[PDB]
């Protein structure tokens, strides 16, 4: 029935900086899926194929690596989503103008959402189509003002989701943004001061494929990269302009190939697009992940940009608010530099914005919502999908402010 019929989840603990190359090569070479870096500290999270279980530990065995076995058949993980999914979209009174927080939203919702919104509050709401998708789907996005974008004055800030598809916590954050905006505005200060550009679903394809068929899937959905297209799909977030190629996949049957170039792909080029139209005013741009609970800056090698405390700083205010409304059960936000927090990467969406546009640029990491069967992964539930648009939107109002009142440089 499903391709995941099989697969386990393991729990990497590294002791040094010599294993932590150790465990990445590895897993690179072995192509397999990696939900997080493993660093002294805070363990990672990688996804093992059935067919690859005993080579993968045989290595760490013989390697001195710690692990062990969180997930023996993520199957029935999948299954209690579909399960959760399919009850909250049964008992949910969501409309066509009205997405409401109790479900998961599909493509298809969202973009004729927005059509909707630009109908009933033509006055501040603007739908644009940035492009279509390699599969051809229409990318919309929306351009939120009361001076429709006419007055140079104010600042623009950039907020998208869903750019890693098998993301799918990262829609109702960006839809509470529209939601709190538009529909139910409570505060005034954050319309009228400032232009919003904001983009549910950055890869319409991907997001797609993931809703019936490869749930893990995060890459778009590109052919031609290989014979017969054995393997498909190229890493979004490592196909922007800021060091392309430098820290990522070469092999198509990665899930950070980088592709042929920088912006190869469609969706990446029509967000470039987006950026360049409006870098002459651009103060914030978002780039919201899942999974990690923290919200990073710099650029992915290493490398601090002029500003680094004053992106520090805004970082850490809006964590700080984010914490001050969050659930117990999960934990604070971490501040920091990409390469630093994480590990090397490159051709980052967040990392470009910087580079072209936006003096203060993240990208966010949404919380993994644990419960009583599933951990830290992508699975969402139902339960927690209002709480990750509220608790989010704590965060961005707090950022656009402070990054707004940079108007002193
Ligand atoms: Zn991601």
């Amino acid at each position: 029935h499903e391709i995941y019929d099989g697969h386990a989840v393991y729990q990497v603990d590294v002791a040094s900086m010599d294993q932590v190359k150790l465990v990445h090569d590895f897993e690179n070479d072995l192509m397999l899926d990696v939900w997080s870096d493993a660093v002294p500290g805070r363990p990672g999270k990688v996804l093992v194929p059935k067919f690859k279980r005993e080579i993968f530990e045989n290595f760490l065995k013989q390697s001195g690596v710690q692990y062990k076995l969180e997930v023996e058949n993520v199957k029935e993980q999948l299954e209690l989503e579909d399960q959760l999914l399919a009850a909250a979209a049964a008992k949910s009174n969501s409309t066509r103008s009205r997405l409401s927080f109790d479900k998961i939203h599909s493509y298809e919702e969202v973009d004729a959402y927005l059509q909707e919104l630009a109908k009933e509050f033509p006055n501040v709401v603007t739908v644009v189509e940035g492009g279509k998708s390699f599969e051809g789907r229409s990318i919309k996005y929306l351009r939120i003002s009361t001076t429709n974008f006419q007055d140079a004055s104010k600042p623009v800030v950039m907020m998208q989701s869903l750019l890693h598809c098998r993301e799918w916590v990262t829609l109702p954050a960006t839809l509470y943004a529209i939601h709190k905006l538009v529909i139910d505005v409570t505060e005034s200060d954050l319309i009228n001061n400032i232009d919003w550009i904001i983009l549910p679903v950055a890869n319409p394809d991907g997001y797609v494929h993931t809703f019936g068929g490869d749930r893990y899937w995060r890459k778009n959905r590109a052919t031609g990269y290989m014979a017969g297209n054995l393997c498909m799909g190229v890493d979004l977030n490592r196909n922007f302009g800021m060091n392309w190629g430098t820290a990522s996949s070469s092999s198509v049957c990665s899930d950070t190939f980088h592709g042929r170039s920088a912006f190869s792909e469609p969706e990446s080029s029509v967000i470039r697009d987006i950026i360049a139209e409006h870098r002459n005013r651009m103060a914030l741009y978002l780039d919201i992940h899942s999974f990690g609970s923290m919200i990073l800056y710099g650029y992915g090698n290493g490398v601090l940009p002029s500003n680094a405390l004053q992106l520090h700083l805004i970082g850490v205010q809006m964590a700080q608010a984010i914490d001050r409304v969050k659930w117990s059960s999960n934990k604070d936000y971490i501040v920091g530099n990409i390469f630093h927090v994480l590990y090397a990467a490159s051709g980052g969406a967040s990392d470009y914005a910087m580079q072209a546009a936006a003096p203060f640029s993240y990208t966010y990491e949404l919380p993994a919502y644990r419960n009583s069967v599933w951990f830290d992964g992508f699975l969402v539930d139902p339960d927690f999908i209002e709480q990750a648009g509220f608790e989010t939107w704590e965060g961005i109002k707090v950022g656009a402010r402070a990054a707004a009142a940079a108007a002193k440089e």
